[PDB]
């Protein structure tokens, strides 16, 4: 799993065209205030240990940043060892679940299998943009 | 070299604190309309062949997208094989130069060695977000 942590002042996305033949999630849109936006690329090796490691780290970083909202934003472009779409959607659902056991704020999982527009206003402080890798 | 191509409706950034002890570029800020925003991570293997390959591809993609502005935005987080800061700043200056020989629109190289805030409004069309790797 490869993650990008973006500490945002605001974030919004809207699904546009379907990326996959049958996207497993419905279309939609959402917007937020201050949040940790977690661009998430699911990799071939990822299993339950990977998910839990990622859940704990996202929780800790969020604690350190004093954020109370985390967006899990599926993203295909952070690495060159992608899992297949079915496995990735399963891992992202598991990650959402795991995070809720470690982090007490709002967790929003953005829809999987869609092309999307988004806007972010990312903070410029020292810890506002960090990458993470998890494996098992 | 690892790149992320984001076809933006708008983009802006502002340098905030210095990331490096002595940033090789002055501080500043800029904003744009429709542009290809190229998040650029310079990797250990990168040399002149890498730069030219990247320049040609950025030019071609930009041609395909019908954009007339390209932002070269230094970014440390797209891979786990970073070049050192001196080499990276040199390669990014070379890339800027190379791109101007292949692409006829506005090329803006954002300042290197700074923490920055940014906002983007990324389009949601099929080709609006793509990753690229170049080597030699
Ligand atoms: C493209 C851009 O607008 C959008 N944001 C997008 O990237 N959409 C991705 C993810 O929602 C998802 N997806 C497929 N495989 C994976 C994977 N291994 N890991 C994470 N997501 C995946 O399916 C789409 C690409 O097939
Ligand atoms: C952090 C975030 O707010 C900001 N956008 C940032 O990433 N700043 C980076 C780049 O400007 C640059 N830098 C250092 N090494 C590299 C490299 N190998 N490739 C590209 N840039 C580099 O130096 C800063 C990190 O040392
Ligand atoms: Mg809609
Ligand atoms: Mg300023």
């Amino acid at each position: 799993m490869r993650l990008l942590y973006l500490h945002a002042d605001r974030f919004e996305y809207k699904t546009v065209k379907p990326a996959l033949k049958n996207p497993p999630d419905p279309p939609g849109e959402a917007s937020f205030g201050e949040a940790l936006v977690v661009f998430t690329t699911v990799e071939d090796g990822d299993g339950p240990q990977t998910v839990m490691y990622a859940a704990s780290d996202i929780a800790s970083h969020s604690s350190r940043l004093k954020v109370t909202t985390v967006i899990l934003y599926p993203y295909a472009h952070l690495s060159s060892r992608l899992a297949k779409p079915m496995a990735a959607h399963k891992r992202l659902i598991e990650l959402e679940g795991a995070l809720r056991t470690k982090f007490p704020g709002h967790v929003h999982r953005a829809p999987f299998g869609w092309y999307k527009s988004f806007s972010i206003a990312c903070k410029g402080h020292p810890l506002a943009e960090l990458s993470r890798s998890f494996t098992e």
